[PDB]
């Protein structure tokens, strides 16, 4: 009788509970950044979450900036995540995929042509960067031109075809964590003085062009939207982060969204912080209308907590999901959590991926038998 456990109506989708598995990158795509079988596995073993939210997928090679993550820009993407898609819906699931694009976080040996990342200006990010040829230091982007943006919006709106044509149920956009959304946002990345820098309107201009474009595709009510209202994650900086949020999550509020999706400030990206702000799901709940999904930090107790006061109507769970696939039935039987693995978040195979154990056996049996399923009725040719 845990609310967490409840099932939630989300505009037609009717979820199986409160919770949702947080997207998170593994960095586990095969060959040209295609879903495979595998992850295929991964997704349809936690496919009792209400909701999933993928890992970051790139809306284009110009918008990775890690090894391996899956994109969402080709043919042969969409039938790697139409294995994924199918084998989470025949566990009856519901998934949302998130589109990314990584920004200034990247380095040119991920980019077309050798070419540097791009950003709103030109302002590297601070420490250093994995890629094919170890880690090196951050380079200096290059700053988009005023026309370039539309480009990069109409990136979006292809994804979002692709993600229709895949078989998702609906479409994040990542606007947090450091990225390209959340570098227009913010005052300390964006010192543009054309129509996307300046005023808090300016700045939040780019993030309502991608949602125009995606809702194009779309109904509104299946895209999402992610914001990391305080944090200094990948050298995130803005001169008055209540300003700038109020006024994003108050105009977000007309936009009749399928929810928006908030990180606590306690979470640094992928690590827990010693933060204060008041800028968490509380501060937010009173601007926002529609459906609130809280992430960062949550355990069974607070995560109820959040939902029986009210402060949001969906808890999302990123770490302990990854170890739990079955976290909802866990919390319901007051059963011990398998322990996450750090090591084994970024890249590799099975291990600390598709390995960690079920309650029920059946569970494990079902998922692999949907996954098997789903490739044999989806493998190219
Ligand atoms: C390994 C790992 C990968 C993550 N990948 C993403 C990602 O692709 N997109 C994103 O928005 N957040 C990502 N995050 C942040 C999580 O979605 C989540 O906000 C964070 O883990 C805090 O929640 P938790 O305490 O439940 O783990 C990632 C976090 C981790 C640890
Ligand atoms: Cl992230």
């Amino acid at each position: 009788m845990l609310k967490l456990l409840e099932p939630f109506d989300l505009n037609g989708l009717e979820l199986a509970n409160r919770m949702v598995m947080a997207p998170l990158t593994r960095n586990r795509a095969g060959p040209r950044f295609v879903p495979t079988k595998m992850n295929a596995l991964y997704y349809a073993q936690r496919s009792g979450l209400g909701l999933i939210i993928t890992e970051a997928t790139q809306i284009s090679q110009q918008g990775m900036g890690y090894p391996d993550t899956p994109g969402i820009y080709t043919d042969e993407q969409v039938d790697g995540w139409r294995m994924v898609t199918e084998a989470v819906h025949r566990r009856e699931g519901c998934i949302f995929l998130q589109l990314w694009h990584v920004g200034r976080v990247s380095h040119s040996s991920f980019q077309p042509n050798g070419q540097l990342p791009v950003a709103p200006s030109a302002i590297a990010p601070e420490g250093e960067v994995m890629t094919y040829d170890g880690i090196k230091p951050f380079e200096t982007p290059r700053a988009l031109e005023t026309e370039e943006v539309a480009h990069i919006v109409e990136d979006y709106r292809k994804a979002a075809i692709n993600a229709k044509r895949a078989g998702f149920d609906g479409i994040e956009i990542h606007s947090a964590n450091g990225y390209l959304l959340h570098e227009f946002l913010e005052d300390g990345t964006n010192k543009r003085t054309d129509r996307y820098g300046g005023s808090i309107e300016n700045r939040a201009r780019i993030v309502f062009e991608v949602l125009d474009a995606v809702c194009k595709v779309y109904p509104s009510r299946r895209v999402g939207i992610r914001l990391s209202p305080d944090t200094e994650f990948m050298s995130m900086s803005d001169s008055d982060r209540p300003a700038l949020y109020s006024y994003l999550v108050q105009e977000l509020s007309r936009r009749e969204l399928a929810y928006l999706h908030l990180i606590e400030p306690r979470i640094k990206g992928n690590v827990d912080v010693e933060k204060e702000s008041s800028l968490n799901v509380e501060f937010f709940r009173p601007l926002y209308k529609g459906v609130l999904i809280t992430a960062g930090g949550y355990q069974k107790e607070t995560g109820e907590e959040r939902l029986q006061k009210q402060h949001a109507d969906l808890v999302a769970y990123g770490r302990w999901v990854i170890a739990n696939p079955d976290l909802p039935s866990r919390f319901e039987q007051n059963a011990p959590l398998n322990p996450y693995d750090r090591a084994t978040f970024y890249g590799g195979n099975e291990k600390g991926y598709t390995d960690y154990p079920f309650l029920d056996p059946r569970d494990s049996q079902e998922a692999l038998k949907e996954a098997e399923a789903a490739e044999r009725k989806w493998r190219r040719l």
